[PDB]
């Protein structure tokens, strides 16, 4: 077969894992399966907020009319503002039941809020608010049922009165997860969005002290000669995907605060995490520049959190994928390879299956809502800028930018 575009190649990922959120969504409430593998029943709040933001994606491409793609919308949020889809202080759990919309327990105390997969809905839910602009009585609904959604949810309940905000509330185990959320990780759009909050928001000390002070907070060491402002050291940064849940929306390109220059930080833990790859100091099979990417994902030996400091032979297509916009060429290598030569037994259905392991011979047999969503949308973002655009243009968003301290090309 005669090779395909970049175009070509971009526009066919996008499209055959635009099924996952569109074909495979619960026909109930739209909803995102948290996996392809996994219970008939689970919702999963997160990866549903991606979902979200690949129906935008979507419409724009040609892959569903403005129409279908408003009325499942109309679906989606509709099912989440129920008064009997479970929710707690405005926010939802990770997982719910995709017919029902009650919470399924992450864990025995993970029963109630969990504000981090509420902040990736929110982050998906502004964006289509900023999209579904038009006056008819549908887009109307919407952006009236994402507006009040938005009102109610309490960020600053997640304080405790403290400055940190922290990851779970239960009605029955209240404060006992206890879990701070402190930086740099994939949560940073959760003190961004409490900050933005037009009826509950956070103190600004709350992101200075809380988020801002961590022993994985300030970097700034070398790694192969790239110097990495924020994140984990031992991980070299972490796992990839601490670069995409929360800049889906959250363009990092121009964006600063008092920390970091994050179009820098971006750039820096994609190249380090592809230069660990090339190195390959383990020594797994095929490691290299056409095959690069560790972050969390399933695994021959079970699901981890995959990174140069987690390194267990598994390599996880959408860590390289949806990092495009901050290494296009080496993303584009990554890509080409794992369609045209691990094609056959890495791309099905829902496109890349979930991750490989070429040394164990193990190719995932799974697709994750996690996973895929950053597929479609960082592509998208890479093309067009589209997902950024739409959420940095809300004004609630560009007040709690200000609040704490950040310059953007979209402020002022």
């Amino acid at each position: 077969e005669k090779q395909l575009s970049d175009d070509e190649l971009m526009t066919l990922v996008q499209k055959q894992t635009f099924r996952y959120f569109w074909d495979f969504a619960h026909p109930e409430s739209g909803l995102a399966h948290e996996r392809s593998n996994g219970g008939a029943e689970t919702a999963t709040i997160g990866g549903s907020g991606f979902g979200v933001m690949a129906i935008i994606v979507g419409i724009e491409r040609g892959f569903v009319t403005r129409e279908q793609g408003a009325e499942r919308m109309l679906k989606i949020v509709r099912f989440l503002s129920d008064k009997n889809t479970d929710s707690y202080h405005g926010m939802w759990a990770h997982w719910m039941n995709g017919k029902t919309g009650k919470t399924i327990p992450f864990s025995r105390k993970d029963d109630g809020a969990d504000i981090v997969e509420s902040a990736f809905m929110f982050e998906g839910l502004l964006a289509a608010h900023q999209y579904f602009t038009k006056d008819n009585p549908t887009e109307n609904r919407i952006r009236g049922i994402i507006n009040n959604l938005w009102r109610q949810a309490e960020w600053n309940f997640f304080t405790q009165g403290q400055d940190v905000m922290y990851w779970h509330w239960s009605p029955n185990n209240g404060w006992a997860m206890n879990h701070q959320i402190k930086g740099h990780n994939e949560c940073h759009i959760v003190y961004i969005l409490g900050a933005s909050s037009p009826t509950y928001p956070i103190a600004e000390s709350v992101y200075h002290k809380g988020w801002a002070n961590a022993n994985t907070f300030l970097n700034g060491r070398e790694y192969y000669g790239i110097k990495l402002p924020l994140g984990n050291n031992h991980g070299k940064g972490g796992p990839l995907f601490f670069t995409h849940y929360s800049y889906m929306g959250l363009d990092p390109r121009g964006l600063k605060d008092r920390y970091a220059d994050y179009e820098e930080q971006m750039k820096a833990h994609t190249l380090i995490n592809r230069a660990y790859c090339i190195d390959n100091p383990k020594g797994y099979k095929g490691y290299g520049e056409k095959c690069w990417g560790l972050t969390a994902s399933d695994g021959d030996k079970g699901y981890s959190a995959h990174s140069p400091g987690n390194d267990r032979g598994v390599i996880t297509p959408t860590a390289a994928l949806s990092s495009i916009p901050y290494a296009p060429e080496y993303s584009l290598e990554a890509m080409r390879y794992f369609y045209e030569e691990l094609g056959d037994r890495l791309w099905g259905e829902y496109g890349f299956k979930d991750a490989f392991n070429l040394t164990e011979n193990w190719f995932a047999p799974s697709y994750l809502a996690i996973d895929q969503g950053p597929i479609i949308v960082m592509i998208e973002n890479y093309r067009t800028g589209l997902i950024w655009k739409l959420f940095m243009s809300h004004p609630d968003v560009q007040k709690g930018l200000r609040r704490l301290g950040f310059t953007s090309p979209y402020l002022n």
